[PDB]
């Protein structure tokens, strides 16, 4: 097998979505391509080149617009791959609980504490920051309990999975909103943790190509 | 106790998620009616099911649970979650509801869908973000209804890809079992399903399945009188 997938990333510095899959290439240590796109449709979007696309036979490439599918893409793409973010399949009840936190962050936080719907709360003469720091801080509540189940040094055990790629790109979301990260203290230990790791350094929203210098780290 | 437990109700489409899921697959489940309009979900009853009371929540019974090893159960709260792992932990099922492993492109584009219905359309529009729009003085039906109709837009900029007889390629997969009570709770806010033709037509191949009707909103033992159909 000569299948070499080649990888760009439509993203933005400040993106959760986007930061989720800046972390898991640097942690599987996928190179890829950034084309940065300034928000000020659809970012993320992974484009996947060099493959059969099974989909649309005659096209080059194969677009995933939604992080969630691309994260597990790339799990299922590259079976050979040194850094699995996953318990293996013979564990699904781990995986499960792995997806459960993925889904309460991806599905419970993230779409109700965009900029779209602040937007949309604005308009209905609503406070937006109020808004995303009360739903923020339900759904980890939630991430809560369930690491309480599952944490070793990670958010399930004691290797990096899928979770945690998820969690660090909301407590930066979460934290913008003002929501108090001591509340969940298995939570933070767990976000802190994974900031000792290179990788999530190279993928840090201070630290891209396209973050504005008055926000550079 | 049973292999599967679900605390649903009736008019969730996550619940709908589930039971399509169930029927499909043939999996015999246990339906622990719970009702969200009466605010079922936080009486006694399921007080020591935490997450805190979800619904829909799926109990997991007789198993080896390797994430709390001293009990013979575990609760899922998340139902993309939940479909996984009814993939995972039952391989040799008759009807798997995802392409082969050989095929993670087909995978990949499967759960494109199911996150534009699950992330983009199902959280903005659900019963706790309607009564949060209801406090504002908003009008939650209009505000789900422009939310739907664009997330369906993003659905059947896909579909336009990879349908056919179903929404993708002729085999059901989960893109359809999350489709078919996303369409039901769209259309229920008023979201006109005509100008999503090739989901339209998805839609009324899955109504033609038996297991769609035995999971339907409108057949469940806890659909109001005046409801069923």
């Amino acid at each position: 097998s000569m299948t070499t997938p080649n990888f760009e990333l439509y993203g933005y510095f400040r993106s959760s979505c986007s930061g989720r899959l800046r972390i898991a290439f640097h942690l599987k240590s996928i190179p890829y391509t950034r084309h940065p796109v300034n928000l000020l449709n659809t970012v993320p979007l992974l484009v996947v080149s060099n493959i059969n696309n099974t989909v649309s036979p005659s096209s080059a490439s194969f677009s995933i617009g939604q992080s969630l599918a691309a994260l597990e893409y790339l799990e299922e793409a590259l079976p050979t791959n040194a850094r699995p973010l996953l318990p293996p399949i013979s564990n699904p009840v781990a995986r499960a609980h792995v997806r459960t936190i993925c889904n309460i962050i991806a599905c419970d936080v993230q779409p109700v504490t965009n900029l779209k719907i602040q937007k949309k709360v604005k308009a209905l003469d609503g406070d937006p920051t109020v808004w995303s720091r009360d739903l923020a801080t339900q759904g980890f509540g939630a991430v809560e309990k369930l690491l309480e189940l599952s944490a070793g040094r990670f958010c399930v055990g004691d290797e990096i999975t899928l979770a945690d790629v998820c969690l660090v790109p909301a407590v930066w979301a979460a934290e913008r909103v003002g929501m108090d990260l001591a509340r969940f203290p298995i939570t933070k230990r767990v976000f802190e943790e994974m900031l000792k790791e290179e990788a999530v350094q190279k993928a840090h929203w201070q630290k891209q190509e396209d973050t504005p210098e008055d926000l550079r780290a």
